């Protein structure tokens, strides 16, 4: 509530002090800045209406949004004046999509704080989830006065977005891998080169959730075979790396448990997925459909045993049963 009212008393153009840094620009971003906030008011006080009705909100909602977007900018703009050249600094000024997730993420935090879910403000602005990702913790390490709850909102959107989001298709997550530390420094990267700070720093994460989501269910289902938890996590992670284009429109937990699966059933261990599945359940955000709704081929769904079965045996047979040889693939580091 400290943030709300700073909001509230706040002016709806940038500060003097921002604008200071608007001149130091070689290109002075300002116009194009403006514009751009004007330019999305009218789309989101549309589909804020085609959803929410005939209240004047909408425009309320989003006159926040934009007093955020720039106290944050100036603050962000206050460690990047000496991490950054004079000309990566006005690139970044200037930078559209850098603009698009600060302003949506600015946004999505009044909207929950008043609660068009996320990943509503995603479809409204026509942002991508992995280009939105990259704001996230340089946003909340930029506002000193994000609340708790809220701070925890900002998490659970990136952790979706690893979870799930990230590797929907059109997502251009799938374009980095396949040539394969702020968010300034990951707005900055071309989208034509080197290797990609967005998809080092992505995938250093999305393994740290993985693995902390996959131990969870270790040290609950497997302790008559402990040494499992690090079996598991070698297919797990080496799953993530070189078969990653099955995470195409499926779930970070959906591989998660089909590698917990596998790895004791080449072992010989007699323990079904049911005991998986409803102690998966039990996960601070697992929601049923996770495994009662996956996707097999060419837009067919099914449960998850079928997925083990049809998807994931087809490209890991050779990789599983490598596990039961005399000469087993060595294990992957678990992450820090």
């Amino acid at each position: 509530q400290q943030l709300m009212m700073i909001l509230n008393s706040a002016s709806d153009q940038p500060s003097e002090n921002l604008i200071s840094y608007f001149n130091n620009c070689t290109v002075n971003p300002k116009e194009s800045i403006l514009k751009r906030v004007k330019d999305i008011g009218y789309i989101f006080k549309e589909k804020f209406a085609k959803a929410v009705g005939q209240g004047e909100i909408g425009s309320q909602r989003y006159k926040l949004g934009v007093r955020l977007y720039y106290r944050v900018m100036e603050s962000m703009l206050k460690s990047e004046e000496e991490r950054l050249s004079i000309q990566n600094f006005s690139k970044l000024l200037n930078d559209n999509i850098f603009h698009m997730s600060l302003l949506a993420c600015a946004l999505e935090v009044v909207m929950a704080t008043y609660s068009l879910s996320f990943p509503w403000i995603l479809n409204v602005l026509n942002l991508k989830a992995f280009d939105f990702y990259k704001v996230i913790k340089s946003f909340i390490k930029a506002e000193g006065n994000l609340t708790r709850e809220m701070i925890k909102h900002l998490e659970r959107c990136e952790h979706r977005i690893m979870e799930s989001l990230a590797w929907l298709s059109d997502s251009p997550l799938f374009d980095l891998i396949k040539q394969s530390h702020t968010a300034a420094d990951m707005y900055l990267e071309p989208v034509r080169a080197k290797k990609s700070t967005s998809l080092s720093l992505f995938y250093k994460k999305v393994y740290r959730l993985a693995y902390l989501r996959l131990n969870t269910l270790c040290e609950r289902l497997l302790s008559e075979h402990p040494e499992l938890e690090h079996i598991i996590w070698t297919l797990f992670q080496h799953t993530l790396q070189n078969e990653y284009e099955l995470m195409r429109d499926r779930h970070l937990d959906q591989i998660m448990m089909c590698s917990m699966y596998g790895i004791c059933k080449v072992k010989n261990i007699d323990l079904k997925f049911k005991i998986i599945v409803t102690a998966y359940k039990d996960l601070p955000h697992a929601v049923q459909e996770t495994f009662k709704r996956v996707l097999i081929k060419e837009e067919e769904y099914d449960s998850i045993i079928v997925f083990y079965n049809s998807v994931f045996m087809q490209r890991l047979k050779t990789n599983i049963l490598q596990y039961a040889s005399t000469r087993p693939p060595t294990l992957a580091p678990i992450p820090h």
